[PDB]
């Protein structure tokens, strides 16, 4: 049972924001700062979910939450350890962007893990108590990383996003794929950032959001785009419609973005004007469907919308 | 003509005074509209009339139509107005932004930046604010702040320029231009370059021009936009100049302080934080009454009111040059 | 007699926000712009200080104040201007940054002055009417110069932070010392900016705040530190302990911040997202300190706590 | 009578270099540190031209010179000083890239001329003693402006490059008119640098050269293309061929280069590896053309061709 | 095999030297070369056999196949090298350039920097260096100076690699990564960054790998190239290290000194100045020879010469690890 | 007795360069990379220098040499330690920019010494055997630091330039003096580059080269000046005069440059297109100077000329 808030009166948008935003606030912790990744799954009769907590000395760390209601999140003041048979991948330096989702058997958990530089770390949990480590996937610099929640045509895969060791000026999503959860290959180039002139909200760089949403045409990719105005840069969040056998291959992708920084809480921060789709949780019974976005990289928002009305807009105000 | 007018404030010093119900046009008038934030207004039948800088939910830059019987309550557009053009090429629609318009002679002119392998300055005019007919770019990018003068000057349309480059521009000097013709354009002058740090630092990283020129018996009064480079971005201030009547790149006087800084909420947070950018005003002689209308924050528009003669003794008591 | 508010019930922060902030607003005088460098110290029957006042030509001004409660401030319209034999050092082009000290027998105040780029500035006085022009104390590119409130062994000291001639994207605290407040020499680094991996709130540039105070345990030296963000820079603020003798001497240097900004006269002005310490007040015999700091560069606030305490803080939190 | 030298035996180039090359040294005038365009043109028994001689103050000046060969250069050791009647327009500040061509009935010159940065100067003069300023023909920033050699239509033509005021990260190649010399317009778009991975050489930015010659097929452009390798730009240049009517639709564009630098008078000097065109000499009744080019923006060269070669060569291997 | 030789100059104490015949191929070998500078060179039948990087006078990138009797005289094909894919996507050629070439247990491997939304690491495999077989890309863009291992390591095929950007890097760490199968891969390692410039500049920007790793009793040899960022550019240098057999990840030796540096006029002189780039290697386990092809101001190739033992101890002695 | 060649015939130069240049060749040490600064000075029966001495790590170091006849040099192979008590100030980090000169009863160095980024070191030696190093004069980022020879009214008195910590894009010089060779102070600038269109090969950045020598007239100072090219940076190096009792007062300063790179020697190396002057040796009775200079940051070469007639070509062609 997924948290809910029925579409606004009057309201004519595809996506709406929850009224208690936000979600999860920034002092949840003794020592947080900033809450802002909330990668959330149903678990048990309720959910659970590994969380970005960035603490008063402004380091990032991963925090495990386990949520009744997926709305009012109780999250271990500890920080995250993993277990790593070995001790050079096993070696914390820092950690952010969080993705989980179940995979056939258990849970992977992904996130933006220090090695020299960003990567992709990988881990698996049955849990949320016990994190086993795998390989890091990819070599540095790399993040965005977003699993797939079913093997396609028997392998693991991936959407990832090259990037450098800054604050990347550039990004386009790419797809990878394993046969085993330790070495990875068969990469493909999914999308680039949209022509300023056609799509601005998304023509500095791109990257993967909540976990893909298996549709009967495709997989819905909720993503960020980024616009670099004079001022800083701007995180909206759109969708895009990819091949169910070769996800690589987008077939619709919207012009007009469904979410964008608008209320104080999105505006005003340690990272103003940031709307970051990092989960979503969805019934396809209802076609309801409900987004978790950080805010400002401050706190946790939840959006919610319908799963055909979404897909319906990326056809319609499709750019490809 | 009326034009819009709220009376100074009970013990207000300012030159200039914003609008008590700023912001006068909201960043979701249209269905699909993200931003609505620049705002060419001028006189038109028994109302007004503008063309609007309408930012749309996939972050394109149109440019629709609007009127009003008020000049504060506006009804604008739903479809981006589409020029037609003799030309295909120069016909061709990549963007457009940063309108102005004005009445010269018999009909009304607008400018804005229209991308032609880059920012530059597109020109067309209308009879009726239903059909545009576009007419040659009048420079080479890359080139924006386009602003025509209100008449001929010694038999010749005027324009007030501002070379850029192709992104967020770091620079930007106000230059003149003349044309016999409306077609071709030349007799190219620098007008002004961005003030010192040290004298004056809104107006220190770049400058641009913005409403049209209103004409005194002081000179032409320019309000214009200058910029201050923080830590954190780009600072839009606005303020004003005095050029002479003959040969506008001739500046007379300008202004040390600005008259109008981001200061409300309205102005410091949005889609571009503090920004106020004017790009209109309507004045009435009789009375010195002038109402200039701003983007603030690159998100909604906002009005300010002041008196010609009091801007026109800022100017001079506080100039720069 | 130094401004207090007690802790709020519940408050477990070792400093707080006065209630009262901003205590200084941005258009206290009929031409200002932004008030919020705020160099204060006891005198006579209250207090008096020196003020940036940046004006609606954007000018950066100071311009005395005086007040009896160090809260509600009577700030003089005309821009202070200094006395000087030498008509080259005189000379006026710009100041910033004042911090002001009482050292033996008369107030000094250093600004960051325009000589060429920016350097330290220095002048005295006797009574916060006439104030007398020194040499400058180093040559361009400096900033931050923070004179210690007492001679060391001796001599006159000095912390700075070596610049460039723009928004400097680095910085570090040096101590240099004078015998004559002329000639300077002796000199020595005190800390760099820590890694991004241990504390992310003063990994870009750090540069001292408040005239340093002295305890039994060590020079408190309030300092601002600044995270790179993709939208800009944040300024937050932490604490520090020196050796009492040999200044430059880090013994102890807080992981986490003692204040970051929050609140929306923080978060919104001029310059988002900026708390820079700029003087306090404090009182050995009861433990408390007032600090005053820059919001935004728009408005000054205050914030309260305990010496004590914030020794404690920055020991059991120390980084080094 | 035009320069020419044979293709060498066996050389199976497109053009070839001059083996008297250079043929204008760095230090033919008293003051003079380099020379390096030289727009030439015949006048009356031999030849006449506008040369750009920088001196040893690193000042950028033009100056008139005269040769019976066209090879070997009487330059005139004082600059060239224009008569202008509006004082505005005639003040010098600095000026380079000579172009000169005969329309209808007197020679114009164009160059880089400061006017608040880089645009297009004009003047004509009838005797190459006397030169006459006109207005400058666009607002700066702009460059590499190059006259047609008559009306086209009935209006004056001029290819130009916007441009901005430093060293020119980017530069296309654009069209305009005029009907008096005085006002311009009809701007037209003519070519962009091409992609990396189609050519090379002219990727970063492209900037016309010689003055455009009239043949059968459409105007020979000559034009220079930039490379941006790690250690600096690399110019190089090519050809065009550009409808005889409207001279901004281009019928056939290089793919390889004609020349690019090589020898040691091209790769070592004030700016290493450059080869500049500037200004061609050329004879419809056998082919020949002769090219002078900059070196190193040191010394001027020349090369030699055939015109329906290169128009062969322009085709053969055209990008378009 | 006989390795090509020249033997050390008299009075010379230098590790390496040029050979005297340098450049070995100059930049005009074929009609339309503009530059010859990395040749990827190994044993074949009774001669010599490579793939060379030879850009043509559009400056594109492409890769030539070669054949040489002494190693020192090479016959380039006039016509790019193709390869064979039956995945359209990976198949597409877009540009190719840094090759590298190693027999690993039946055929020849060769990757190289092949464009695929920018640089990565392509791989083929030819029986005869005449029909060449693409495999996947092994890594996703940006990412070159790809370099194999001459065997498997533990039964897994062995890559060094470079992430990278996508213009001229300004930074670059040597990895290492391992395969079951040449088409997945993993295992990622962090082998060595940049030294700190006080320690050794001429390796403090960005290193890469050169020749493929040699195989000694006291470790692989690695040849890699170091980056000095002086004011007017990068100087390319290059260097040894000695590596762990079996993990080799683990770095034992790291040289302080270069082992090479642009001195020559066509090292410092050419399309890129002052570029000594290793490319490929030959050796004779016998004798300690070795020879090191190197880019020369990317514009020609030159050959060193030096003995392994030789290069051992210096590597050991000078070592900054 | 000072080495010299007298001028070309015909030659109208200024300056001249020595037939035997370069003097001093990159390898002469069995580790050396590149020998570029001299501080050369009369000692004893000949000559003594600190000389830098790049290695095959590109470290930069300071070796003692000495010359009987200040042309052909015996440098030490061992780096110059220096002798410190203070552990702090005696640690090595980098040395490079070495000046010597006399000053009452021993010789002086002063270079740019790495301290937290660099600065001005400063020692003293009586028998160019043992140096006894002393404070860095001054906090970083500084470097050309140039010792006047005698002191001036009473105070050593030192040039400098500050800097950042990189390849700096900017650089006036200054002025300080010192009463104890410890406590600096008294800064004064005394010029910026000069303007692009006055006098370019000085525009981006200036320094001081050799030690300023004494006229009646004034003090010559012989300096380097930069230019940005799109290749890169140009050193050149040109003439002042300097106020004797003043001499931040600058009285004339060249428009034209002395010398600028023309040679293979100064045009192909380590950095292309540098000569950088490092020290001089004169001769009041005959007005005979050589100038040192480092070639291509990889030789050092030799440049000849009068003082009076430097000081007639600095009048002359003064843009003051
Ligand atoms: C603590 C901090 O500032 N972290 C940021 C992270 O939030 C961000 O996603 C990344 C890219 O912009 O840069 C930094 O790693
Ligand atoms: C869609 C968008 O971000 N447009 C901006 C425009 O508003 C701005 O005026 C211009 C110059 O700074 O840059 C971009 O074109
Ligand atoms: C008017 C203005 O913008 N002044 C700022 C000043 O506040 C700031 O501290 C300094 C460094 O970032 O740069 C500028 O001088
Ligand atoms: C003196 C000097 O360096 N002039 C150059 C000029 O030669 C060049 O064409 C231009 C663009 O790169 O920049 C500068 O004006
Ligand atoms: C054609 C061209 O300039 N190619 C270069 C290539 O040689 C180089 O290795 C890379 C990194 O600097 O940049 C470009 O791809
Ligand atoms: C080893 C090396 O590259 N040193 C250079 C030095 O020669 C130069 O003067 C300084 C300023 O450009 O930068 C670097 O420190
Ligand atoms: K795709
Ligand atoms: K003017
Ligand atoms: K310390
Ligand atoms: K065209
Ligand atoms: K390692
Ligand atoms: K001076």
């Amino acid at each position: 049972i997924i948290p809910w808030e029925e579409r606004p009166a009057g309201c004519k948008d595809v996506l709406w924001r929850s009224v208690a935003n936000p979600i999860i606030p920034r002092d949840l912790l003794p020592t947080s700062n900033s809450i802002f990744n909330s990668a959330v799954v149903p678990f048990g009769d309720g959910f659970a979910g590994v969380f970005r907590c960035d603490d008063t000395s402004r380091r990032m760390r991963l925090h495990v939450g386990f949520s009744k209601d997926a709305i009012n999140w109780n999250i271990k003041e500890e920080p995250l350890k993993f277990q790593c048979d070995d001790e050079e991948i096993g070696t914390w330096v820092y950690g952010y962007d969080p993705r989980v989702c179940f995979i056939e058997d258990r849970y992977y958990v992904t996130w933006c893990n220090g090695y020299h530089g960003p990567t992709i770390g990988v881990a698996y949990t049955f849990d949320f108590e016990t994190f086993h480590q795998l390989e890091n996937a990819f070599i540095p610099f790399n993040r965005n990383g977003v699993l797939f929640p079913r093997k396609i045509n028997g392998r693991f895969a991936m959407l990832s996003r090259p990037s450098d060791n800054g604050h990347t000026p550039f990004g386009d999503i790419f797809y990878s794929e394993s046969p085993d959860m330790e070495f990875w290959g068969r990469h493909r180039h999914v999308m680039s950032p949209a022509a300023f002139e056609v799509s601005a909200w998304q023509c500095t760089k791109i990257g993967a959001g909540p976990i893909p949403v298996e549709t009967p045409e495709g997989w819905l990719l909720i993503y960020h785009g980024v616009l670099h105005s004079c001022n800083g840069y701007v995180y909206s969040f759109g969708s895009a419609l990819l091949d169910l056998d070769e996800p690589w291959k987008v077939k619709f992708r919207s012009g007009p973005y469904l979410l964008a920084p608008r209320e104080p809480y999105e505006c005003m921060g340690d990272v103003p004007n940031v709307c970051f789709p990092c989960a979503a949780l969805h019934d396809n019974e209802t076609g309801r469907i409900a987004i978790y976005y950080g805010c400002a990289d401050t706190v946790t928002g939840l959006a919610f919308g319908y799963i055909p009305e979404i897909i319906e807009f990326t056809k319609r105000t499709s750019i490809i």
